[PDB]
């Protein structure tokens, strides 16, 4: 019938009621009436979903089936595991709105066209998984241990290694002497009467992995969950530094290979593989709003008495400016006439509001009204406005994930967590956000500790069963928009070798060189020489010829030129000086003219920047009305006071008494200025749940803030976020959509890699044997295979046969090599997983088309690194100063990361490019005339790295997409 359809959903959307309140802390029952009620409304739709069920016994059949599993579990729960199970009720709804029949459909439809790009997934876990495993089994564990043989007074009370202040996130990880780690014995601070870290010299394996048991290396289980941590490229920097205390330097190669090809590669393949399957008074007027608005933005956190006035005043102006237009616009126009063109109704609305807190903040509609001037906008916005039909159906089948995901995280870890900590997981509202959290991204491994260290460690299945599907209904969103966009002589290189040389000495130069030594004295007389073969080069081309990427050529040999002539007049000023030197740094653009592949990229991707320029405008927009509305709801309340009580203070007049010092957050919205900076960190995804606790914290101008004192702001940015993801989401669909416009041996193979997971941490004696003795057994199949009788193989079998002969040779035949060969050679016995390469003929065909858009990508990879030389010259100039003792303390920039060289400013700027804690490094370049500068440094590298590789993708998307074509 019409009136079954909503017997059902009636009964549905009770349910939910009834699991939305679960209150888990109070369990076991009879808490309150209220409880029990919620008891009987339980039984009631119970009855109901069975009788259904029987009636449907009388007379989609997948779905039919799935309604028949879920009542028979409830039968069996009445008769805690089978408690959780009840979330799956809310599942039932799928089949009652056919908006989501459809769409389920389609998702459950194109996994099997996801088994190549799955496939290749194992290979890189496994090959990592090992790897991993081979190496650092048991190498975090290690700690500062005493030397063993004396024991501490009991009145010092020291704990037996060295912890440190926080041995949860940042233990002590000490090197092995067997091994070159970064972070030696020895360098342990002196203790705050006698140092007892003076006697921490030992160093020798200890009971706790690094954060809670979650972070270590020794088994093929705990690989995985780090591996599917750098993939996520969320706190993959925190693992890699553990790793480079532990076990060298050069392991920052291995994170560097997993992220380009995990990371990159593959989780932007299944985007690929998904989407390949489908195939003159009104210009007064403009004037007039304009600058009202721009007076809107003109705030600024204690503003003298006489600016207050002033935009008092200039709010009363406009008003009678807009409002005897409409008077003119009643008078020469018709009253009835004036209603029925619609932006004219909307326009007296600004006006009736005007005349008459809410009304101080509804200013901010001001903007809109300047849509009735721009016919391009007023276009633009609509083509927007027509893909929210199709997306809503994703949003409303995304509301059941949560929902569903939410419900589920109540059951498992509900009171377990930690006063608690604010990402938990036991007050429904709090639920939803950290499951929010999750699919951003955002500090989702903070939960993951917590997690694995409260239940178990097979916890992780949630974390990793949350994060796949959710991002895999997302990837289906970009498709599903994608799809209906889609149905509507030699003087050039001799002159390059120049320039190659010239980056040597821009990229030799570091703060810590004597001004007298021989790299001092090398690097003056080589700026004369370049400038001097540069100048001579540029007249030869004015000279004979007598234009965009001249003038660029033309400017900088000028600055160097001027240079000199500034670096001869030092006797006789430094701040002209500290201005060249940055614009110095910008040697390296010179390439871009000279090779005309590249040349041709860079003008490519202003092309294609054209057909969504105009949704960056909106897109733009946006930023300055929540910038604006940001600015006057936290003015002076962000205001912070660090010291170690920080309880019975609620005031700056309090926290003066105790001495503590105010801080203000360096993330703030006290200005214009300052709030179009943190709606970036907010934009980026990346700290954003940070910036928001203070948000929901803020409580006065001057006062102390209470956590969650205001949960209503949770609305200012859970929505910024979710249309700034959909601007972005646009903006990258308008770019594409324009472009357009045995059987044994495999079996063999299997066995042993199983075998080669059995290996862990301290396992037994006869495991060792066993696992030996397996091995040569599998030695003797492969020779019987080229005894048989590609190229690959042969050489496979060469590294095996030679392997079982090197470790031989160590115990009863001679001398031992050195240790370092053999580890190396176990490793190498990973190579015969390769072979089972060729079975899997869909794997390659999948994996060529790659190849035959590598060209393209070849020159955008080049582009990102010409990028990335720019940027860390720059960097070292700007940051070369910044450093890291115990008097200056640092949150994102450490040992591991800084700016004085230009190794050290590599590397730091991959972390930016992968979008790992950049803003804990843009928080303390900010620390000690860089107000100014270090946001434009930090904001504009992140949006010309993220839309290179933007670029990267959908050059990859069109040559995969094409082949579908033809047929
Ligand atoms: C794709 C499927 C691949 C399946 C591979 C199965 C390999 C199993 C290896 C194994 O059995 O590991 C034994 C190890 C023992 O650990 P434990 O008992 O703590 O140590 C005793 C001595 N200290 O304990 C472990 O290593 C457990 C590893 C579990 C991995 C499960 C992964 C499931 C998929 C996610
Ligand atoms: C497509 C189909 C989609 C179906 C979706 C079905 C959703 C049903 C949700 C039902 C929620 C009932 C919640 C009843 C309740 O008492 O929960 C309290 C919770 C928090 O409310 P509050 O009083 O602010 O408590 C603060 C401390 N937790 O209440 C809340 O704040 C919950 C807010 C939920 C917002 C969801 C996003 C909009
Ligand atoms: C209006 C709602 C529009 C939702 C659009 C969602 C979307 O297109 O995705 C953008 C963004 C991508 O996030 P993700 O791929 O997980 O990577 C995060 C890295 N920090 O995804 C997000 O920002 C999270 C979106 C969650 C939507 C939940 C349903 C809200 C209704
Ligand atoms: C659009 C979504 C609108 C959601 C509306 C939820 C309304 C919840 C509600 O009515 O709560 C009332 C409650 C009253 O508070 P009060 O009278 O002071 O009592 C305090 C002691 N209980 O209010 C409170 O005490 C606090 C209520 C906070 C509700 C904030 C909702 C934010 C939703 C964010 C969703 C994030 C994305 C989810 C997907
Ligand atoms: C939609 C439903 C919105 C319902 C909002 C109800 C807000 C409310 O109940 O009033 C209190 C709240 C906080 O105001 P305040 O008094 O400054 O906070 C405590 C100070 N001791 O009042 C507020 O100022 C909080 C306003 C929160 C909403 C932010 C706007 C989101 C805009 C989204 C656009 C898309
Ligand atoms: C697939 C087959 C891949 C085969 C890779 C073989 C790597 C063998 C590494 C053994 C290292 C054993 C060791 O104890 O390392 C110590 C070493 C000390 O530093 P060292 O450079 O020797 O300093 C000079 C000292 N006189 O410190 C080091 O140098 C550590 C170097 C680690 C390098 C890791 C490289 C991993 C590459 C994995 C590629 C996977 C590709 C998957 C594609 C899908
Ligand atoms: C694939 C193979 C890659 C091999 C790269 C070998 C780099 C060797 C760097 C080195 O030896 O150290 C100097 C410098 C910083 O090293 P530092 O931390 O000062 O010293 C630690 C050990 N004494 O080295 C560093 O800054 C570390 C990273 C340097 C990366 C430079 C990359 C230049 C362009 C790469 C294009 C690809
Ligand atoms: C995003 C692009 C397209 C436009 C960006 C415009 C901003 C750069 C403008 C908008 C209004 C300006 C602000 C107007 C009021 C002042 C208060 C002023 O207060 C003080 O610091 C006084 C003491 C001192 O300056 O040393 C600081 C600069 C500031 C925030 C200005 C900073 C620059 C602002 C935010
Ligand atoms: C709209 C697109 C480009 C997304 C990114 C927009 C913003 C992230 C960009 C646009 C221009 C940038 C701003 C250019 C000028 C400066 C002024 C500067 O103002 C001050 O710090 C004055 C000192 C003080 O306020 O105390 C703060 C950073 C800021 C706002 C920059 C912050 C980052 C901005 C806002
Ligand atoms: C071991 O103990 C002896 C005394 O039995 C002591 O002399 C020696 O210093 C100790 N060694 C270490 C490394 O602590
Ligand atoms: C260091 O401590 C470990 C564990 O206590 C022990 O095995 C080792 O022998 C100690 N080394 C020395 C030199 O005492
Ligand atoms: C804070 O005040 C409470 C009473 O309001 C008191 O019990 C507590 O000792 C105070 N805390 C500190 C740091 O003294
Ligand atoms: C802050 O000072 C104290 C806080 O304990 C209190 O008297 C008052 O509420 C606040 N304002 C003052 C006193 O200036
Ligand atoms: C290796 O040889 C030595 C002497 O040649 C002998 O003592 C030892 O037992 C041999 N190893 C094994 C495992 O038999
Ligand atoms: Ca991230
Ligand atoms: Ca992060």
């Amino acid at each position: 019938n019409p009136w079954f359809e909503r017997i059902s959903m009636l009964v549905i959307l009770l349910n939910c009621v009834t699991l939305g309140m679960f209150r888990p802390c109070e369990d076991i029952a009879c808490d309150s009436q209220r409880c029990r009620i919620l008891q009987a409304f339980d039984d009631f739709i119970f009855a109901f979903f069975a009788v259904e069920m029987v009636v449907k016994m009388v007379a989609g059949d997948t779905w039919n089936r799935l309604d028949f599993f879920i009542v028979i579990a409830g039968m069996l729960e009445y008769s805690s595991a089978v408690r959780t199970v009840r979330v799956l009720r809310p599942l039932r709804a799928i089949n009652r709105v056919p908006s989501m029949r459809i769409l389920v459909t389609l998702l459950l439809d194109t996994l099997p066209m996801l088994g190549n790009v799955l496939l290749l997934c194992f290979f890189v876990f496994f090959i990592f998984g090992i790897v991993g495993v081979q190496l650092w089994a048991g190498l975090l564990r290690n700690r500062c241990f005493l030397p063993e043989n004396f024991s501490l007074p009991l009145s010092v009370d020291l704990e037996r290694y060295y912890q440190t202040e926080n041995e949860d996130e940042s233990p002590f990880i000490c090197s092995q002497p067997r091994e070159n780690g970064m972070r030696s014995c020895r360098s342990v601070p002196t203790l705050r009467c006698v140092n007892w870290n003076q006697y921490y010299t030992n160093c020798s394996a200890g009971e706790h992995n690094p954060f809670k048991g979650a972070i270590n290396f020794d088994n093929i289980g705990y690989a995985w969950i780090a591996i599917f941590q750098v993939i996520t490229l969320e706190g993959w920097v925190d693992i890699m530094y553990f790793v480079m205390d532990a076990h060298s330097f050069y392991n920052f190669i291995y994170f560097i290979l997993l992220i380009i090809v995990g990371s990159f590669f593959m989780i932007n393949l299944c985007l690929v593989v998904i989407a390949t399957q489908f195939s003159y008074f009104g210009r007064g007027i403009m004037i007039a709003i304009l600058v009202n608005t721009l007076s809107m933005g003109i705030e600024y956190h204690e503003q003298p008495e006489e600016l207050t006035n002033a935009l008092e005043i200039s709010n009363i102006v406009f008003t009678s400016l807009f409002a005897l237009e409409m008077l003119l616009k009643l008078l020469v126009y018709g009253p009835f006439g004036y209603i029925k063109n619609p932006y004219n109704i909307f326009d007296g609305v600004i006006v009736v509001i005007s005349v008459w807190s809410v009304l101080r903040t509804f200013r901010l509609m001001r903007v809109l009204k300047l849509v009735r001037f721009l016919p391009a906008l007023q276009r633009q916005l609509v083509v927007l406005m027509k893909t929210m039909d199709n997306v809503a159906t994703f949003c409303m089948l995304l509301m059941l994930f949560i929902f569903i995901f939410s419900i589920l995280g109540m059951h498992l870890f509900g009171c377990k967590f930690a006063l608690p900590d604010r990402k938990n997981f036991d007050s429904l509202l709090w639920a939803i956000v950290t499951v929010f959290q999750i699919l951003t991204q955002e500090d989702w491994n903070k939960v993951l500790y917590n997690g694995m260290a409260s239940t178990s460690s097979w916890a992780a299945l949630y974390f990793i069963a949350l994060m796949t599907f959710g991002n895999y209904v997302l990837f289906n969103l970009l498709v599903a928009i994608l799809v209906e966009g889609f149905q509507a002589k030699m003087f050039d290189h001799v002159v390059l070798v120049i320039i190659f040389l010239n980056c040597i000495t821009i990229a030799m130069e570091r703060p810590k060189i004597d001004p007298h030594s021989a790299e001092r004295i090398f690097l003056t007389l080589s700026n004369y020489i370049f400038t001097a073969v540069f100048l001579a080069e540029m007249t030869v081309k004015v000279v004979a010829l007598g234009s965009s990427w001249n003038v660029l050529d033309g400017l900088l040999v000028l600055i160097s030129v001027i240079d000199i002539l500034v670096s001869m007049v030092s006797d006789s000023i430094l701040g002209m000086l500290r201005v060249l030197r940055l614009l110095r740094t910008l040697r390296p653009l010179r390439v871009i003219s000279r090779a005309q592949g590249l040349k041709l990229v860079v003008e490519t991707l202003m092309s294609s920047l054209k057909p969504i320029g105009n949704i960056v405008v909106i897109c733009c927009a946006f930023f300055i009305i929540f910038g604006i509305l940001g600015v006057q709801l936290f003015k002076g309340k962000f205001f912070v006071c660090q010291g170690e009580d920080t309880r019975n203070i609620t005031n700056k007049s309090d926290c003066a008494e105790a001495s503590y010092r105010w801080v203000r957050h360096k993330y703030n919205f006290d200005n214009l200025g300052q709030a179009l900076m943190s709606l970036f960190v907010l934009a980026s995804k990346d700290g954003w749940v940070d910036i928001m606790y203070d948000g929901l914290d803020a409580v006065g101008v001057d006062q102390q803030p209470i956590m969650n004192h205001n949960p209503w702001m949770l609305l200012y940015f859970i929505s910024f976020l979710l249309i700034v993801a959909f601007f972005v989401l646009n903006m990258f669909v308008g770019v594409v959509v324009e472009n357009f416009h045995d059987l044994f041996i495999t079996g063999v193979i299997g066995l042993n890699v199983v075998t080669m997971a059995m290996e862990h941490y301290q396992q037994p004696q006869i495991l060792d044997e066993a696992l030996k003795i397996c091995n040569y057994i599998f030695t003797v199949i492969f020779v019987l295979e080229s005894v048989f009788k590609n190229q690959l193989d042969l050489a496979i079998v060469l590294l095996s046969i030679m392997g079982i002969t090197l470790e031989e040779i160590e115990v009863n035949a001679s001398l031992p090599i050195n240790p370092t060969i053999i580890r190396i050679m176990r490793v190498l016995r990973i190579a015969r997983v390769l072979k089972l390469l060729k079975m899997a003929v869909g794997m390659r065909a999948l994996l060529d088309t790659v190849m035959q858009a590598l060209p393209q990508v070849g020159n955008l990879g080049l582009l990102f690194m010409l990028l990335f030389f720019i940027f860390a010259a720059l960097g070292v100039e700007l940051f070369g100063d910044l450093e890291c003792d115990e008097t200056h303390p640092c949150e994102g920039l450490g040992r591991h990361a800084t700016f004085r060289n230009f190794g050290m400013a590599f590397l730091t700027l991959f972390r930016v490019s992968t979008g790992d804690n950049w803003n804990g490094i843009m928080k303390d370049t900010l620390r000690d005339y860089n107000t100014v500068i270090s946001p434009i440094y930090f904001v504009s590298f992140v949006l010309t790295a993220q839309f290179v590789l933007v670029n990267v993708v959908i050059a990859v998307l069109m040559k995969h997409l094409e082949e579908s074509n033809k047929e």
